[PDB]
């Protein structure tokens, strides 16, 4: 039993991290087969971060302008034999295919989806943590200068789903990056100017999952016969900065496992939003919305008598 | 900026995890050099977990009674050439040394110390998280049946400090394990019986690090000019379920950076203890004692 912030084992992603140097800038990179992905502002000098001309900087670059190094486990000498820019990322081609290339895929995650983050500095993994793509297309991580290139991913069986490469920090604790198709999450720009940040929202489906996890852990004082329909909750959610609830199979297994209907937890959220009545839920006195239904189903597994 | 629950990269430890099968019981093992560490109750059958006779079980075991397999990376079958019994842990000796053995030592963590846990099932790593050795010598993790043998560890430079091998679930959400000398944290026995746990406490030094982390992240409304001395706070701590505060160089670095004194946060802890009254610190309306001063230092200032 128990529920904690859990991240995938970083082992196979650790084997793909590299150090990307362009002139006097050093950032992290992702090495898959003969391709090395990295943020495109590694080309930018420190004095040009306010208004960078990425197209002119790319033209000025050559293959020798970029150096890729592999640190710690497994030594590698990499020669950049090609370079191209895709959106806000750089697509470097190297002479050596990564022998530890896992089965992988690329997906642009929706708000509310969770993924593991491998924070790296100068190509060296330094820590891992799980974040959730916020409704305002940011993430609440722990990044310092030089963490650009750190990758966000999920593990489904043996397939790694790369979905995030860190880029920038917009406010205290608030970060954002780009998907591996080059598009930045939330249409943000890799420009050091002020940008519009939308208001965050509580992920309703994750709070429901977190309450199911609490019920499954002997904490269900908040459960009452009172019910709030999905339609009525979603109208209430618009006025109270909550995401629209959309039921999935993952949430239905939790409703069946506990015997508590979704509409009961939807009502409980409306009450708990006002206050926890001095009580606690899984040691928390505030709503938790970074636990997805899929994460709860993974931490509270069990045999099912049929 | 930002403060999150962070764990060390588990890649080094992942290469040392193996599966240990003894009869119809399967647990997790730690493969270092020619030694494989695993919990001793892998010897016990599924029906004798309540009152196991480990003396009789160990005597009835042979080198052939243990099957060790490595799944991640290069798959391998390990031949057990010897087995010893150390406290609550089984010490297996295999014929092949782990070529991925990292620089490692063994440490016994004190209450308040944090470490990363690699949760494993059937010798396969499934997730990692960070816990803190509670003052009552438990940990608040997320374990299911078969997570025994999962290892807790820290990283001090380039050497991994193995400090915890998971053993059992004492109560709901409450777990405990043994150090790698066989000593179980909190003297809990490895038997499926109800065991009374000592009353938990707040890790005073970690709450201070968490308050220091909040100041460094734009949250310092709790800071006041009043000060409670370390001696005055520790006497107050003895009667309010708080651990004794012991300042370290790591806490001092936070005091120098934020310019807020330790005794300022010690007084604020006394005020925040009786409730936050609607206000929240770093997104929490309760005290957080799972962020160590070394964790806050590394996360906010990269040291
Ligand atoms: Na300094």
């Amino acid at each position: 039993s128990g529920l904690v912030k859990m991240s995938h084992p970083s082992g196979d992603v650790e084997a793909c991290m590299v150090q990307v140097t362009c002139g006097s800038m050093t950032l992290n990179g992702l090495w898959l087969d003969n391709t090395v992905w990295c943020p495109r502002h590694v080309m930018c000098p420190a004095d040009q971060l306010s208004d960078p001309n990425y197209d002119a900087l790319l033209i000025s670059m050559t293959n020798h302008s970029f150096s890729v190094q592999k640190h710690i486990g497994a030594p590698a000498n990499l020669r950049v034999v090609g370079h191209a820019m895709q959106g806000t990322l750089l697509k470097l081609t190297v002479d050596v295919a990564n022998p530890s290339t896992p089965a992988y895929t690329f997906t642009t995650v929706k708000p509310g989806a969770a993924f593991s983050v491998l924070a790296c500095y100068n190509g060296r993994p330094t820590g891992t943590f799980t974040v959730v793509m916020r409704p305002n297309y940011t993430i609440k991580g722990s990044f310092l200068c030089g963490s650009a290139g750190s990758v966000g991913y999920t593990k489904e069986g043996s397939v790694i789903n790369f979905c995030y490469m860190h880029q920038m920090e917009l406010a205290n604790g608030t970060h954002t990056g780009s998907a591996f198709d080059g598009t930045m999450y939330g249409a943000f720009m890799d420009k050091q100017v002020h940008q519009v940040q939308l208001t965050d929202k509580y992920c309703s489906v994750n709070v429901v999952a977190w309450l199911y996890a609490a019920i499954l852990n002997g904490c269900a004082w908040f459960v009452k016969p009172n019910r709030t329909s999905v339609v009525s909750f979603n109208e209430w959610a618009l006025a109270n900065q909550f995401t629209e609830f959309v039921g999935t199979q993952s949430v239905d297994m939790l409703a069946v496992k506990t015997g508590v209907a979704i509409e009961q937890l939807l009502y409980a959220i409306q009450q708990l939003y006002t206050g926890f009545q001095g009580k606690q839920i899984l040691g928390s006195t505030m709503l938790e919305d970074e636990f997805t239904p899929e994460d709860v189903n993974m931490q509270i597994m069990g045999v099912v008598m049929q």
